[PDB]
RNA sequence: GCUCGCUGGGGAUACUGCGGGCCUUGGGACCGGGAGAGGCCGGGGGUACCCCCGGGGUAGGGGUGAAAUCCUAUAAUCCCGGG
């Protein structure tokens, strides 16, 4: 019939991660971040990087079997910060251009109700 | 005039003081329908985060203006089922 599988894509300023598991999620297809691609750090963050990584997990992706995914995808959040990164877009956009259909899209960054209490005191980073 | 201070008598009753009588406006008591993260005690929850066990997967993750220390083949980061 159709198999159909989960992109969960994770994106904060200083990297991105891109995997690919089955309908369930408890079986992984293909995982690929941004340190895989690049050899310089300051590169991990980039569009360019997401969009090659992106490609490379749909190309393994689609040698297997999968024909469309649904889209997860998240920035750190908890304490950290809620706005994912750069590279969450690129990514998005790589993986229907290389060929596979594309579902429903949503944000599953979790959010705390007043939980715990994050870095830097009370006065944050002074730079 | 000064020693602005003392003392024997007579007169007045507006104000202050003292004694008596009569009030309700200030303050207090009580009744009615409502408002509020005011306080104390008991019970039930919400996501988030950390650690441990089991399944998948394999080479990086993290962090900076740029890096390094640090974590990772005793299988990390990431995904799933539980405590
Ligand atoms: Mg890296
Ligand atoms: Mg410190
Ligand atoms: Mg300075
Ligand atoms: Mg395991």
């Amino acid at each position: 019939k159709e198999k159909w599988g989960i992109a969960h894509i994770y994106s904060s300023y200083n990297n991105t991660i891109i995997h690919i598991t089955d309908i369930t999620g408890a079986e992984t297809i293909s995982r690929w971040s941004g340190g895989m691609v690049v050899k310089a750090d300051r590169d991990e963050p980039s569009p360019y990087a997401a969009m090659l990584a992106a490609r490379r997990a749909a190309e393994e992706a689609l040698e297997k079997g999968i024909v469309g995914v649904h889209i997860r995808v998240r920035a750190p959040g908890g304490s950290k910060s809620k706005t994912p990164g750069p590279g969450a877009q690129a990514a998005i956009r790589a993986l229907a251009r290389a060929g596979l259909k594309i579902g429903r899209v949503e944000d599953v960054t979790p959010i705390p109700h007043d939980g715990t209490r994050p870095k830097g005191g009370r006065r944050g980073r002074r730079v």
